[PDB]
């Protein structure tokens, strides 16, 4: 009774000018024990390191009980007008610390729309 882990949904649309972007991994089925979830940025069109987005890596850690939590991801905007830019975050195999596994969702595109 672990749970299954996911994402929303696989593509969102965010503002070049959002500033935080918080995206959410739910836990459904089950939410007995405490789970590592792994999660990190990968590059699209959109680069990392600080340039377009703050490359965000790391787990979550669900507690007993504990069914959601949010991966908060830096969005930098600029002065430039260029095409909208992708990027994408990916959970990893849930462990805990009958087994807990993904759900449907475990690759995200971020679509950062052009401020202007
Ligand atoms: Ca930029
Ligand atoms: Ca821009």
């Amino acid at each position: 009774h672990a749970g299954i882990f996911t994402f929303e949904e696989p593509v969102t649309h965010v503002s070049e000018s959002i500033g935080i972007m918080e995206v959410k991994v739910l836990r459904t089925s089950g939410a007995r024990g405490n789970v590592i979830v792994p999660y990190k940025t990968i590059e699209g069109t959109a680069r990392g390191g600080g340039e377009d987005f703050e490359d965000t890596c790391g787990e979550l850690e669900f507690q007993n009980d504990e069914i959601v939590k949010t991966i908060s991801v830096k969005v930098i905007d600029d002065e430039e007008y260029e095409k909208n830019k992708t990027f994408f975050l990916e959970i990893g195999e849930p462990r805990l610390v009958g087994r807990p596994i993904l759900g449907e969702h475990t690759k995200l595109e971020v679509i950062i729309e052009e401020s202007y």
